[PDB]
């Protein structure tokens, strides 16, 4: 509400993407998924090599 701006998110070539966002509906969560999934990869790898540092 009160967006007003009309130059992004607004014209017909920008709406087909808002409609693709509703259908999929993970538009927020998918991007956080890639992020915090990446924290878990990086944390598990650095842990497991410092255990393998004793070899």
């Amino acid at each position: 509400d009160a967006e007003f701006r009309h130059d992004s998110g607004y014209e017909v070539h920008h709406q087909k993407l808002v409609f693709f966002a509703e259908d999929v509906g993970s538009n927020k969560g998918a991007i956080i998924g890639l992020m915090v999934g990446g924290v878990v990869i990086a944390t598990v790898i650095v842990i497991t090599l410092v255990m393998l540092k004793k070899k």
